[PDB]
């Protein structure tokens, strides 16, 4: 069968690397805190741009500890794609604000700038734009509205590691940026990981501070934190890929492109990069989709949903599931993942487009 | 020739072949997450343990948020809790919007003092939790009954007494749930941050799981608005890989415990004598000169740590009970310091602390 996503294949470019620092980390005796963690940080930081890196345990992690940082009262208001995974929206309703959940366009599966400002209230305090499958979100008028309306700009990045926008890069495009290291993210750890940008001294102190029991200082606690660190081990394993991820994310460039320019089936509508993509995922649109996805099993290939339920119908999510949200409910209707990834082979990347050719509905 | 706190290198080099060896079986295998190693780690725990559910979990604060967060407990609700254990067992209960209730030690144990307990209960009550601290399992007896009498939880945390025994169970079998640390400096310790939840009851297992896996118990569904903390199967494996030496390590620092406690005589210092069974995660000596003998013990080469120094009602993050007062745990934080004790500690190195204590004349 071929995977949707072969992550040993990712990895096995880099393991006598990764058992080298691992050694290297045993003889250091220091697995939290230290100078793996360090040194990814501020390679991250020069990679995106931006002055502060905090390593922390995972992406939704990340999000959680950004609003927590903020300290909006109970029941404030951020505004957020509502197609984006539901994680976005748990870091949300974690620090007990309110998701305002607006529409994406459907020409870049991003939240639509133009919905958000009727939206604005009183209590709203934050925008959180996701850069959703990989193609960063058009900021120019979020970055208005914030400025408008005093309003925080908080980016989820988990789906568009290095993806750009004008002079800068993801993680540079608003007050902080959460990044999840999930494995199967464009730059994937052996674990959970994540981290947070931000350009704001200020603020970059006491998220430190708040990933850390809300400890500064060994044994005082100015803040009631958690405990979200990232792992030397995974500090130094990203370390060591975060040199390819330009690399890595051009490589999917390219399947996308062959993708583009080769399947042709008028059930099957293309995703187009209207702004830099990375292509975390490449995601098709067809009325007939778990036949597609069915299909394409008989066929030994592997494809996952992003994403078949949205967050507003989620059990979970009880309250919110009377809100009539029909471009995004289409959306989990219809969508269905490729395989793409950096190390894809040739002959994999031809056959899913000429299986997908084949399919006559 | 500076003696380390917690030599921790010292303490793994025994398992360096083995790491290695699992870390490869894991590439091998392309599954990091949620896979085989978390699964066989989770089930000897359990077993070591004499559970039925083991779960993983990043750590041992998120294990005790987890837990009380599937408890599902009301804005406010009180959770009765030790005065002087470490801010995270604290930092659980707030998290989830509910009441601490501090509770006195007794002196002599470090430990929640039983007898203090019932006079504090209420109508918001729903809760205790029992901290096994510095390594010493609680009194349960007293503790246990109470819980039933009033239809209470017990929440233990037992961050620092993998393995110990009270009667017939061991620590993470004498409440109704538990949160382990794996911190790398425990008794078990991981190689970066772990933790996990052990319990007997099936229902409360599944929630725990969907509720650490972002509340998904099914692919593309949330039942749960969740979190995400996960055990990596790295550190599952190399938890694994040590949990078959624990309690032949916990022996060894009971001989180093017992060597201190029959070795120094110090007008000046009160040994930690053990009421119950003791594991030894830390070994904490009291003194009115801490401050005193800890600058002499860096003068004579030996590195000391304190557990700890300001409790918790005391710290700035905690404003609203500054003014409570708590002044037997107050002069334990003024007095304690910790003594090196390890596993894998070296003879002339205890005998060294030992003597250069019985020499302190302050
Ligand atoms: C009762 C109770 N409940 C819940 C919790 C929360 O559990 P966690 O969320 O898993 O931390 C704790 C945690 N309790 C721990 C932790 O929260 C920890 C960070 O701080 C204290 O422990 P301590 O002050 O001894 O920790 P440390 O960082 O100084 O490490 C101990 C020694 O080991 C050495 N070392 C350490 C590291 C990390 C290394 O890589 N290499 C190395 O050689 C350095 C030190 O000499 C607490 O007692 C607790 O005690
Ligand atoms: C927009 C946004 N914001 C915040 C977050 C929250 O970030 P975290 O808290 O770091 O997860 C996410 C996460 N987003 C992710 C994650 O939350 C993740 C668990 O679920 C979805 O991703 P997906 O359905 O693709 O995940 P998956 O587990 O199926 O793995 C992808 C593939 O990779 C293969 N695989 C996976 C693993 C773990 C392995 O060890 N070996 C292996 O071969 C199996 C699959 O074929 C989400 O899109 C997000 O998309
Ligand atoms: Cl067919
Ligand atoms: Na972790």
């Amino acid at each position: 069968h071929m995977f949707f996503l072969n992550l040993k294949q990712i990895n096995d470019r880099f393991n006598t690397e990764f058992i080298t620092k691992f050694k290297e980390i045993l003889e250091s005796g220091w697995y939290i805190l230290g100078k793996q963690c360090e040194k990814f940080e501020n390679n991250f930081a020069k990679y995106c741009g931006v002055k502060h890196c905090i390593g922390v345990a995972n992406g939704l992690d990340a999000l959680r500890l950004i609003i927590k940082a903020y300290d909006f009262k109970e029941n404030d208001e951020i505004i957020v794609p509502a197609n984006t995974y539901i994680a976005s929206i748990l870091a949300i309703t974690d620090n007990k604000c309110k998701p305002i959940l607006i529409e994406p366009d459907i020409n870049t599966y991003n939240i639509n700038p133009d919905l958000i400002e009727e939206k604005i209230t009183k209590k709203t305090k934050a925008i959180m734009v996701v850069h959703l499958y990989g193609q960063v979100c058009d900021m120019e008028k979020i970055q208005l509205l914030a400025n408008k309306y005093n309003l925080k700009i908080i980016e989820d990045c988990a789906q568009a590691h290095g993806a750009i926008y004008k002079d800068k890069r993801v993680g540079n495009l608003g007050d902080a940026a959460g990044f999840s290291f999930y494995p199967g993210a464009n730059l994937g750890a052996l674990g959970d990981a994540g981290c947070i940008c931000t350009n704001d001294d200020n603020f970059a102190s006491k998220i430190r501070a708040l990933a850390n029991y809300g400890s500064h200082k060994k044994y005082e606690n100015l803040y009631t934190g958690l405990n979200s660190r990232l792992d030397e081990i995974q500090a130094a394993f990203l370390d060591i890929k975060l040199k390819y991820l330009d690399e890595d994310n051009n490589k999917r460039k390219n399947i996308a492109n062959f993708y583009l320019q080769n399947i042709k089936n008028e059930n099957i509508i293309l995703p187009s990069n209207k702004f830099d993509h990375v292509w975390h995922l490449f995601v098709v649109k067809t009325k007939l989709r778990d036949e597609l996805q069915h299909y394409l099993n008989n066929h030994d290939i592997q494809t996952i949903i992003h994403y078949p339920i949205p967050p507003h119908k989620q059990k979970c999510y009880k309250d919110l599931n009377h809100l009539k949200l029909p471009i995004t409910e289409n959306i989990h209707q219809e969508v269905l993942s490729l395989p793409i990834s950096p190390t894809m082979k040739e002959n994999d990347f031809k056959k899913v487009a000429d299986i997908l050719n084949k399919w006559k509905v």
